[PDB]
DNA sequence: GCGATTTCAAGGTGAAATCGCCACG
DNA sequence: CGTGGCGATTTCACCTTGAAATCGC
């Protein structure tokens, strides 16, 4: 039961569960704890997308999920949050995959983030202050491509970028207008 | 014509002489060069919508300059006037009755058109891209500087991961 | 009351620190 | 001798687990 993620131990568990079947029963079907098959399924739980960023799952530890799946719903838990999130972590994110280090401290680290930098974007999000994600990044001094969400109103700002791209941009954008 | 004459007496310009002299290398009236000079300022990109510059007369480049002004001068803001106005421009350009005069007048007002409403919304360069009748409902296009940007406000979800998503691999595509 | 969940004490575990044993100048 | 090497051991800090206390209706 274990070769595969409390996660999928938590698969079947839900399988169960969505066949109508509390977890009392589900224990006594399978032969695990009423204790196990809470935290199973509180595993199977945690949101898909951050489970996505780390390496290892296998070295996620549940508590990590507990907070994961945590900090999944305390960030309205709807697309365009994780969306963001995923953009503002997973340049400093990657640049851990460069840096010695086992399995153990990586994840501790990636979660580091995803905990720290979502409890960055909460604030703005009561504090309702404009909240910019940097889309690529430069070498360069004077070049960049960021969006800036503040409120219901957000914004594609780019700097010395390409005309291939202004091109592109103005003509996708104008299309996609269409389409809605 | 004027404005020939212009670049050309630029090259003297910064052939290191003074407009005194240059009126003498060319026996033109020293006031012909300062107007010459002015007319060979007015934007090239502007100059050049004109099928028959021949017909542009010094008032006109005088308030081409002006356009450029008020409006930054720089070449990607033109570009936003530029084809913003650019099908009107071949299709004036296709229209058989009107002469030639008529013509450059009904392009140069076209091109003082632009300047005074995206120089209204912004210096810097505001197009709509699409108009909402909502007093807070917008999707435009902004530019000033050698920066663009796609602002956008009070609009379903949906539109925003699209967008989110594209663009992601629109610059992903590019940056590589 | 009654499931579901969290708490508690009792085991695991791995990474890092220490230890053993050795072989070499 | 005095050392450094390096595979095995132990430490230590964090896990997981079932049971039983606790929650939250």
């Amino acid at each position: 039961a274990l070769q595969h993620s409390i996660r999928e131990i938590g698969l079947r568990l839900m399988r169960m569960k969505n066949d109508g079947m509390s977890q009392k029963d589900i224990a006594a079907k399978e032969g695990l704890s009423q204790a196990k098959v809470t935290r199973a399924l509180q595993a199977a739980s945690a949101p898909e997308e951050l489970v996505a960023l780390f390496p290892v799952q296998s070295e996620l530890t549940f508590s990590d999920y507990k907070t994961l799946c945590a900090v999944g719903d305390e960030m309205g838990n709807k697309n365009l949050e994780f969306d963001q999130l995923i953009q503002n972590i997973s340049p400093e994110i990657n640049d851990i995959l460069s840096i010695e280090m086992a399995e153990d401290e990586v994840k501790n680290k990636i979660l580091r983030l995803i905990t720290k930098e979502a409890s960055l974007l909460t604030d703005k999000g009561s504090k309702d202050k404009s909240v910019v994600t940097e889309l690529w990044k430069f070498e360069d001094k004077d070049r960049f491509a960021r969006k800036r969400v503040k409120g219901r109103a957000f914004s594609y700002e780019f700097n010395r970028l390409s005309k291939e791209l202004q091109e592109e941009l103005d003509r996708m954008i104008g299309h996609i207008l269409r389409k809605s």
